[PDB]
RNA sequence: UGAAGAGUUUGAUCAUGGCUCAGAUUGAACGCUGGCGGCAGGCCUAACACAUGCAAGUCGAACGGUAACAGGAAGAAG
């Protein structure tokens, strides 16, 4: 099973020889609640095709997150194009205390106990890239022990 | 046990960046409405000016006393 959810959609335009034509972009995140998430960004002349193109973009480009138990291994930082996010693990029963694209990425990826904030520009494309980036760089004790000690 | 963001500059973009909004609070005030209780709070302004009453007495077991009250001892009377 893969959770789906749209983040945002807007109505980019382009000035043509005569008037000005229109498109739509949609940003979607896909995951399974077991530490895999991916985002997608499709453009189309109409919203539903933009959303679908986004969803197939998102079902490829799935990463692996090394979750702990529904929360994060350790506090993690992410940046992308002037968008800095901070996630840290929480206690059980603490929800997804997260913002916009933060909440959606953390949800579909299978996190339940996070404590997140986004600092720079909160443009969803960039905050979702920042969040995915932070999550994919997270270390669990297994690989850190593997890479250095026991 | 602990941390959410949104809107607005462009034909559109991404940054910057301000403005504005969603929260909590109060010795509050105002507007509309108003049943009961419990518990609390109530001049933030003019350390402005103040009528009236009250807010510091008590002790005769310190003292001369004995005004005043009530008693005693009488006296003189009915």
């Amino acid at each position: 099973e893969l959770q789906e959810k749209l983040i945002a959609v807007n109505r980019v335009s382009k000035t043509v020889k005569g008037g000005r034509i229109f498109s739509f972009t949609a940003l979607t995140v896909v995951g399974d609640g077991n530490g895999r998430v991916g985002f997608g960004y499709g453009k189309a002349r109409e919203v539903p095709a933009a959303i679908q193109k986004a969803m197939e973009k998102a079902r490829r480009n799935m990463i692996n997150v090394a979750l702990n138990n529904g929360t994060l291994q350790h506090p993690v930082k992410g940046v992308h194009t002037g968008s800095r996010v901070f996630m840290q693990p929480a206690s059980e029963g603490t929800g997804i205390i997260a913002g916009g694209a933060m909440r959606a990425v953390l949800e579909v990826a299978g996190v339940h106990n996070v404590l997140a904030k986004a600092y720079g520009s909160t443009n969803p494309i960039n905050v979702v890239r920042a969040t995915i980036d932070g999550l994919e760089n997270m270390n669990s004790p297994e690989m850190v022990a593997a890479k250095r000690g026991k």
